[PDB]
């Protein structure tokens, strides 16, 4: 019943700080403004020990599939190749991405009938709010 909470088809409504976020991780001006635009569809499934968390947009389709605490590769969808791994600290879903020797970590929760992300880069965060699709 692991990630029952977070399994599901989930919507963007609101997003803030994203463009700030999203410059402080290195992602260039064109990237910034049609990613920033993209109101995705994000799909959790659990299957066993396997975890799949996809996202569905005008802007990319991203997938990925992980056992929780097992690092993985990762192509992100501003085409960083980051070095990632997730875990379940507390009922948050925690997921931090490596690369050139700079750090994220973005967050997920439940909140109310809400998923919240928080999207985290050297003292910038970004906050994203989902509900149920
Ligand atoms: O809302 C989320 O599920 C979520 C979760 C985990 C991480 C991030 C951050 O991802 C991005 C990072 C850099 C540049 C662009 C993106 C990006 C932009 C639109 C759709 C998908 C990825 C968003």
């Amino acid at each position: 019943h692991m990630c029952d909470a977070f399994v599901g088809t989930w919507k963007l409504v609101s997003s803030e700080n994203f463009d700030d976020y999203m410059k402080e991780v290195g992602v260039g001006f064109a990237t910034r403004k049609v990613a920033g635009m993209a109101k995705p569809n994000m799909i959790i499934s659990v299957n066993g020990d396997v975890i799949t968390i996809k996202s569905e947009s005008t802007f990319k389709n991203t997938e990925i599939s992980f056992i929780l605490g097992q690092e993985f590769d990762e192509v992100t969808a501003d085409d960083r190749k980051v070095k990632s791994t997730i875990t379940l600290d507390g009922g948050v879903l925690v997921h931090v991405q490596k690369w050139d020797g700079k750090s994220t970590t973005i967050k997920r929760k439940r909140e109310d009938d809400k998923l919240v992300v928080e999207c985290v880069m050297k003292g910038v965060t970004s906050t994203r709010v989902y509900e149920r699709a």
